[PDB]
């Protein structure tokens, strides 16, 4: 009865990932603690950027990567007591979710809804919980306004665009390759822009010349000064990526230091004399923040009982297929979630 | 029978505003304008600053000071449906306030509702409006925060405290003088703070550790840093004027600019706002929504503009003490009277 893993030995391109097995260990938690088996993982952006070595919250190598991910608990800890043997939580941790058996806190894992499948918890937490707290939390929303969802066919983006459906009369702007834009109108774009073949900042402001009232920059790098000035008075641009630092498998020099030339900064006079705001929200150094965390859960088990977010699985892959797995999200094929389950 | 008006001539102190009379002209206003004549106007720190030659948004010499009044319509331009002689109402303007009569445009002025006297009128717009676009379009106060309201015994200070109370369970770190603690605790603040006399960072971290949620920063320059390292995670800190160039010895923090990075703001969960009003003129439709939120929060009795004096134009000079002092409690009005 053998358990699989994957594991970052080194940090390159795809084939740092590698499978391997462990001997089934009786599951033994600690205080307050959850050992649980994974039926599926999600895949995240900052897997991509751990793989190359750009997430500095990474533990030290190897590592099982991945931060979120579904199943169900096989035994539970002393101290812990919504939790019993069998029941199926979605969990959200630093890493070690790209394996088939972890431990990890209770107070961490979060209960499944009753037609919730496995995918789509695997795929709610990460994504949903950012999407809502850049939009709500630091943006904001409001009926009216107008909010650019960068990335919009990804894992945030197709996240945030329902959250922004959730408000009333809001207009969105979503950037994606063109062939995604089809699908971006179904999920809710308004104004979808294919960023790779046309100035984005352009095409906005023939659509909406004073700007708009949010701006969501996973792109960082100047493409954080674009998002500040498309900001109409009172907005928010709120950082929370730094996308344009992948171009490849391997990490590349250029783009890193392109990046570290081109910081966006602001001054307290230059946001006065505007009506602006600048946000930065990192998902992981929330940890420790788990009363804050776990009303976001809240509310978005609540929205989707409602039937007002159902997060889009584009691909889901074996274990043995990570690599290819991290090429649907690297060469920019998926159109939402990428998930892995163990083979 | 001729019209008041205060005048400033030159930047300096507080002689620089003198009183001057003119014939009272039959009101011809202009298209999309209303004349009117005022009964009460605000001070407002902008006005001390300006007086100082440090208001950049102010017209050039010589020029009427002052932003917001009260008043009656005496006349309307053509094109304006809203407004009729007679009518009561809040007029907001960039400058040309502190005199008995004025002409802006009709978009610029809010019917004052009943049971609101021409004091509160005058009082209400510049505090309300700047405390609840601080607080809520960019604070995004919410139940459970805990906001730092600096200046908490002032207009906006005051202001800022009572649309505190309007939101469930928050907690309001407010700094004044020691004597105006009290009128804090009446008005809603929960930890009065003296930091004329203690470091304000220490005595809030020592209440609560992790700090605040909404910090308000008239202060700016160094305060401005301290303001944002204040801040819990997901916090705001709305920077929303530069009252440290005010000073009137001097350190060396004195010289401390505020800056921040992409980087730093996201990994610290933070966010860092500027406010300016003045920027928000032909932005009526904003301006006007937070009005009618603010009028139907007024209407409810959840706020009420605390005047701490009146005074005529011939005494304006006391009038910018009361506020440069560091005496007032509340809004310092403005009358024409005798
Ligand atoms: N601060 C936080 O807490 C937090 C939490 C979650 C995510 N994030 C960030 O949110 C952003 C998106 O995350 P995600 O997980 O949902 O993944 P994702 O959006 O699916 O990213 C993949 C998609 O982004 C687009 N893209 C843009 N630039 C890309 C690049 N250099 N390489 C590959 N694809 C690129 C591609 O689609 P198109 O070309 O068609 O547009 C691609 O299909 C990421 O920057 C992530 O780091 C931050
Ligand atoms: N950006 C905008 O659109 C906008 C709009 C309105 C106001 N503001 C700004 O909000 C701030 C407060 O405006 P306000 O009209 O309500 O004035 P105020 O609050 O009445 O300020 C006076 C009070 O501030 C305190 N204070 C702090 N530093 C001072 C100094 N260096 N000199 C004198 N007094 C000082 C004094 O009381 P204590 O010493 O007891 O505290 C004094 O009682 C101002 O900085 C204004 O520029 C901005």
């Amino acid at each position: 009865p053998l358990l699989r893993c994957l594991v970052l030995t080194g940090f390159g391109g795809y084939d740092k990932v590698k499978l391997q097995s462990r001997p089934a260990a009786p599951p033994a938690p600690g205080p307050g603690q959850l050992t649980l088996r994974l039926r599926a993982c999600g895949l995240n952006f900052a897997d991509l950027m751990a793989r190359q070595g750009l997430y500095d919250r990474l533990p030290p190598l190897p590592v099982t990567p991945g931060m979120e991910g579904a199943g169900v608990v096989i035994a539970v800890g002393e101290g812990v007591s919504d939790r019993k043997a069998g029941d199926r939580v979605m969990v959200l941790n630093r890493s070690g979710m790209w394996q088939e058996e972890v431990t990890v806190p209770s107070v961490q894992t979060f209960l499944i809804p009753e037609a919730m499948t496995f995918e789509e918890a695997a795929a709610l937490l990460v994504n949903y919980i950012t999407a809502y707290m850049v939009l709500f939390d630091f943006g904001n929303l409001q009926p009216g306004h107008s909010v650019l969802v960068h990335m919009a066919a990804g894992g945030v983006g197709m996240a945030a665009v329902q959250l922004c459906r959730t408000v009333e009369n809001v207009t969105v702007f979503g950037t994606a390759s063109a062939s995604k834009h089809e699908a971006l109108k179904e999920n809710g774009v308004t104004h979808p822009i294919d960023y790779h073949t046309t100035d984005y900042v352009d095409e906005i402001k023939k659509i909406s010349p004073k700007g708009v009232d949010i701006v969501m920059d996973p792109l960082g790098g100047s493409d954080t000064a674009k998002g500040y000035n498309l900001l109409k008075p009172m907005g928010k641009v709120v950082t929370y990526g730094m996308a344009n630092l992948l171009t490849g498998p391997k990490r590349n020099l250029m783009a890193l230091a392109r990046t570290w030339w081109n910081q966006f900064s602001v001054t307290a006079l230059q946001l006065l004399q505007a009506n602006r705001a600048v946000c930065g929200f990192h998902l992981g150094y929330l940890d420790g923040e788990v009363e804050l965390v776990s009303g976001v859960v809240a509310r978005l088990l609540a929205l989707y009982n409602q039937g007002h977010i159902k997060p889009h699985i584009d691909s889901v892959w074996p274990f043995e297929k990570v690599a290819d797995a991290m090429k649907q999200m690297q060469e920019k094929k998926n159109v939402g979630k990428v998930l892995l389950v163990p083979g």
